């Protein structure tokens, strides 16, 4: 039972109604950078004893932090920005959150209402700009709507298919006095009317049926199962079906597990893509048949009965047509199928050990492999050591590129919400701020940003934030002086012709440039470099043992190539398994 | 007569047609950060001998660089980005360019056409997102349209009221072979049909008439006169009317000149706002009656016959209703009025010396003034010294906040395109990248980014770009450890209650944090700090004399307040002239 | 052509919508506000400074009254055929210029503009910007309900009239005294006129009658009126016109008068689209 800081009949500013609306939602943390159009909100925040502001150094930093907070916790992330350039600096964060179905509530100051449309100081039509890159947005036109709109935005951000919701609040509404009414009903008739119902046993039994009739089943698991870790585990033991996961699903099913095919898709393991190529039953739980995963669709699971369980009806049959479909919460579907399974255990007598054996042969012929050249540090090996020394218990955020694939391939996520990575938009500069949010959400966790030198520098300014907020963020910076992923494609398809993919200084072409250690020094963050594979393990141990934030600059030969690789739009028969830039 | 690198009958990739389309436009410089959806364009660029790519470290860096290039030269600035997060990182740049009427051509890679709408890898509907923050945009749907669309985008970006135009190019169009047709006509019937005609002498004579009938005339000059420096100078000598300028007009009329009222508006000089308050004839040339400038509109030039000459009919009578109006190029209007004036010189016998005297009394009672406390460096003084030691010849870019007002107030711009500053959006992080573009456009100029510590850090990563491109950018970093402008408003209107406006480290509350010198060191840029006013002049001299880029960290007491200040929406009678945060 | 329009005038534009000011022609002076106030203010100044001004434009007014005399609006009368212009003029005469006039769109609309003398505003109800056919009959229905004691006449054309002919049911049932002066030429006349001037009188679907019985008035608008119990009559001879219209006016309740007219008439004068004054057509028709 909530206790306000205002008399139930005492008028207060709209800014204060808005902060209390946040408190009544359970918010403890927001990422807010102040500006003229949001100064009132920032004053109202200083008056809240229960909400902490982490002030970033760039609003993109702020929104990416709110994403990290969300992805690492299952709570919504909250960023606040001023109008104009404040608001426009959130846009990559919003698009990112929408594509990965991450729950986010973005609040932006706006010019006073009478000023809207007039090309006023620091005005941009942010509700127009973001309409196609948010799940929903709002322009508050009256202080009386603040309670109801905040409640609707949280409800839309976190229910159904989660995603970002943006609320534009004009400065004059922030200043208007009023007495909030917290009993207002929500105005979401259609949306609520279309929320999926719990699954019918009609559909659930038909699936358990198809399982027993099948000889080569594969689970195809994605971001939609991140709240189903236990149900999915139970489901796997009652059926012993092997588990392939998407980039977003990592850690739903434990990475180090005998039944685990690891990740599928363009950079999936040879065995996981094999399982799908030759399966007869494909259990697509919480996935969206993305082109990174399917390649040529006609070729994808070309001879499988496809069971698609998704909470968003628009996803069902959108790229691949399922045989069976179930529009609902995969967590419920698993709970129902698990009852049927355990009960009808005997009549079913489920044993796929013979299919599991065909795959463990591929798993043995074609494991993920890396070369070690001289004393040069292999990035794959560095991640593997980080896994070893953290006992697979760290929260890992990443940038985008080769280092991201390696952090996917060579770290064993045990639980969901350990892996924080931009999958759909693929936004560089995500790693450092996302670690900031994950740390604040998980103050006792090991938090490591496995970053690349291009991605890392894009939001390097957030090192100030880490230092000032005294967050124990570790940065494992895999440094190859290149935009490596674009470099790799230059190698395969453009005859290694380099078009602006080198990040160092051509004049001193053999010096590590820039010197990330000095970036850390500028913000008072202990840091070290390491070049010889011999020194790697003690280097990483040092990073882990040194209390507080820490940057480790890990130098790596740039000619590495993420493998395997099915070229864009290809089939399994096109999978590249060998080669690099040498 | 252009020479292609391809036979006139030889098919080439769409990417190559696009680069040649740029060459045929005169482009020599582009700011492009490569990604998957634009790799083809980057390969095509490496094949051009006449186009240089400055690779930034963040696409916001790239677009702000293209703005700097444009604003410092009068040529269009060209940035290129990949799809998805590349494109969304341009958005603040586009909005900025649109609000300041800066000519810009932004090219973004897009997913292949067949993929559009499918939530494909790194897809965002950028044409939707940017429609309201660009002058116009395009989604190329066929390689045959590349010549015509590039020609239309440059023509729209640079003609009329200049602004940003964005061209989205799907990856498959970049790869398609074709034979360009460079003779295609442009499809802009309506736009071309509505281009203003040259001014009629009917309207021009009526204005010169109103001048002779008037006793207290004021010129009100803005960004629209940046190509009219000579005509406007001539016009001022034939009439001796005093000249007030907006933030965007600085340097149209020379800052150090007896007839110069300097800048008007919310932080305008007391005398310039006085001239307007009490004028009877207001010559509004190339301005848009912005709220920063007018305050309460009914009070603005409340007793003046208002003559508004603007090239955009939508601006005329949009906030203040003119008596006379002229929709056309102010440069022509000046050339016409100058003929009438010089001819009818005798019959007119124009002498405003008595009004000019009333103003030179205000100019003497209420000049811009700053205090000097002990040995603490006053920011105003540092800018004045920079002016002295550069002889008013530097190109000055800035961030946003107090330091921006000071760079406006205490530097004497002699010509237009010396002052590069975000006026309408007011986007922090603009200064460093804008200096990068201005330097590349003006390789023999002194280029100085007068920046604040909040703004500077937002795009600190572009120091890598400065170093690698061996650009002689000087950074005069005015450091007060605060978001000073929001701090100032906290002081006046919120009882100095600080809500997240302190940028240093609360734990070591008296150390300069971060240490910008180490940011410079990381990128191999010579740097120094300075704290004592005694050392300032030799410090700045050093920065200027040291070849190549250079950062000077100038420490400043934070309690300074930009003055004078007419509070938002006020009248002249409300002008604050005294006070700070002490 | 805008460049040609008032090419040598100081233009004063008083409009209540700022978006209209300088949108197609650039004024010298502008005033964004209610023209009613602007007139009240200028009228005070005028009456006060009457003497110092000594305003006399009689010499310009004379230059124009010469044009007004050389080039008045004119129509031919062929035999006993009813000229539409004349029928409207008679309606004006017999109503004393006091009727509320709604119209359809086309030639008949221009004639109702040219040959009726509106004395006050809100007497003339006509679709000007969209130019929507079928507007006349329903618009008269609304005007009648708003002005139950007024003479209400829908000066309509046979194409426009039929488009919303169903509203005759409404007139009858609501017992509205709507009079219909239907100028009938069996053609989409305005498109016909343009066919004549610019397409060599080649007819593309502008004939509204029955090609099989090519000389019978088709349809028979009198029966449309009969279906809804509205008294109606036709008239073909100019001799019978004045008594016909008088009958329509004197018969209480709604009434339809079908006025047959030679179709070769042309609304004049005409400045062709996008032209200047120097291009004004003043003579000619479809004969
Ligand atoms: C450089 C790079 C390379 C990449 N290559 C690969 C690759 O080789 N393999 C790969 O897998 N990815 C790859 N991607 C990532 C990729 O583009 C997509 O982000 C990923 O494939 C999609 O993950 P997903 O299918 O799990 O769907 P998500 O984006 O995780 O969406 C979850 C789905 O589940 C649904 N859902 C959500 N909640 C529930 C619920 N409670 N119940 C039921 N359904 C729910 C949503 O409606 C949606 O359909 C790569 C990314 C990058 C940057
Ligand atoms: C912190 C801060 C404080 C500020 N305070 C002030 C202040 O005190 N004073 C101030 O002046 N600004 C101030 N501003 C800047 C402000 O918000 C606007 O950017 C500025 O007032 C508008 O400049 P402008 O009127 O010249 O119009 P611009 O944005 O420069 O537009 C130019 C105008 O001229 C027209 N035009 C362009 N080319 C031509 C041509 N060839 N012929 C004719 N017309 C043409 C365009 O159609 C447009 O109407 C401040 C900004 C910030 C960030
Ligand atoms: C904001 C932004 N701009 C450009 C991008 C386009 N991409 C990529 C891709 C995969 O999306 O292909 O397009 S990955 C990549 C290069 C990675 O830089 P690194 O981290 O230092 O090196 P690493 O060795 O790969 O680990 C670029 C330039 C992007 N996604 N985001
Ligand atoms: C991307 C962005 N985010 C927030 C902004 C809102 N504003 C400002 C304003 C004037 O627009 O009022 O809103 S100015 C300002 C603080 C200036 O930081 P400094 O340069 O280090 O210090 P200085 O001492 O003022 O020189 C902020 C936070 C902005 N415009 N852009
Ligand atoms: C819904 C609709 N459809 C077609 C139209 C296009 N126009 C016209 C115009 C002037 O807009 O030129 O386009 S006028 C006209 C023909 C008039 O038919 P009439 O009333 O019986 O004959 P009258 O002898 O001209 O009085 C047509 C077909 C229109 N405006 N509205
Ligand atoms: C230098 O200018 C500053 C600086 C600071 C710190 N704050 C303010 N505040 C206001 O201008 N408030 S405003 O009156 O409501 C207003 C009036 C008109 C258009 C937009 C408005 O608000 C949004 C503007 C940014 F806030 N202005
Ligand atoms: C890791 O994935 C990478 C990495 C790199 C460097 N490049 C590519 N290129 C393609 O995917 N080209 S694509 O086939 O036309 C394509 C297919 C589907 C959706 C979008 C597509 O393009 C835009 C994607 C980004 F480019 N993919
Ligand atoms: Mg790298
Ligand atoms: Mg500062
Ligand atoms: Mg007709």
């Amino acid at each position: 039972t909530f206790i306000s800081r205002f008399a139930p009949d005492q008028p207060r500013k709209g800014a204060d109604i808005l902060v209390e609306a946040l408190e009544r939602q359970g918010v403890e943390t927001v990422f807010a950078y102040p500006g003229g159009a949001s100064m009132e909100i920032h004053q109202a925040l200083t008056r809240s004893s229960s909400i902490r502001n982490v002030l970033p150094r760039h609003e993109q930093g702020g929104v990416f932090a709110a994403e990290g907070y969300a992805r690492s916790s299952g709570k919504p992330g909250i960023c606040i920005a001023t109008s104009g350039p404040g608001a426009t600096n959130l846009v990559s964060g919003l698009a990112d959150a929408l594509l990965d179905s991450v729950p986010l509530v973005a609040i932006t100051g706006q010019v006073p209402r009478r000023m809207i449309g007039t090309d006023a100081f620091q005005e941009t039509p942010i509700v127009e700009v973001t309409r196609s890159i948010t799940k929903h947005n709002y322009l508050v036109m009256d202080v009386e709507d603040i309670p109801r709109i905040i409640e609707e935005a949280f409800f839309l951000a976190t229910s159904g298919r989660p995603g970002p919701v943006l609320v534009d609040v004009p400065k004059d509404i922030q200043q208007q006095l009023a007495i909030p009414n917290w009993e207002q009903a929500m105005r979401l008739p259609g949306y609520m009317s279309r929320m999926p119902k719990p699954p019918e046993d009609s559909h659930l039994e038909q699936i358990v049926r198809l399982i027993s009739e099948s000889k080569k089943p594969v689970l195809y698991v994605g971001g939609g199962c991140l709240n189903s870790s236990d149900e999915l585990g139970r489901f796997v033991e009652l059926t012993g079906i092997p588990v392939a996961s998407t980039l977003m699903g990592l850690g739903s099913y434990p990475c180090d597990d005998e039944l685990s095919l690891h990740m599928l898709g363009m950079h999936g393991t040879v065995y996981a893509n094999y399982a799908v190529e030759h399966s007869d039953l494909l259990l697509a739980f919480g996935v969206r048949f993305d082109d990174r995963v399917t390649g040529k669709l006609e070729a994808f699971a070309s001879r499988a009965k496809i069971v698609h369980i998704d909470i968003d009806s628009a996803e069902i049959g959108k790229n691949k047509t399922p045989h069976v479909s179930v529009c609902g919460d995969v967590k419920l579907a698993l709970q129902g199928m698990n009852k049927v399974l355990e009960n009808r255990a005997e009549e079913l007598k489920l044993d796929f050990g013979v299919w599991r054996n065909e795959l463990n042969v591929q798993k043995q012929k074609f494991p993920l492999s890396f070369k070690t050249f001289g004393e040069a540090i292999p990035p794959q090996y560095a991640i593997k050591v980080l896994d070893e020394l953290t006992d697979g218990k760290a929260i890992i955020s990443t940038g985008v590129g080769q280092h991201q694939m390696w952090a996917a391939q060579f770290y064993n996520y045990k639980k969901p919400r350990q892996w924080l990575s931009s999958g759909g938009l693929g936004a560089m500069g995500f790693g450092l701020p996302a670690a900031i949010g994950a740390s604040v959400a998980n103050p006792d966790a090991i938090v490591v940003d496995i970053d690349g030198d291009g991605s890392f520098i894009m939001n390097v300014q957030e090192l100030a934030t880490i230092r000032v907020e005294n967050l124990p963020v570790k940065v494992l910076l895999l440094n190859n002086q290149h935009l490596g992923m674009v470099m790799q494609w230059e190698d395969r398809f453009y005859k290694a012709n380099r078009a602006h993919t080198f990040l160092g200084d051509p004049a001193q072409e053999d010096e590590i440039f820039p010197n990330m250690l000095l970036f850390a020094a500028a913000c008072g963050i202990p840091a070290a470099r390491v070049t010889k594979k011999a020194d790697l393990r003690e280097a990483i141990q040092t990073m882990l043992d040194t209390p507080g934030p820490y940057l480790l600059d890990v130098i790596c030969p740039h000619q590495e190539h993420v493998l395997p690789m099915i070229p864009s739009g290809g089939t399994f028969n096109d999978v590249i398994t060998e080669g690099d830039g040498r």
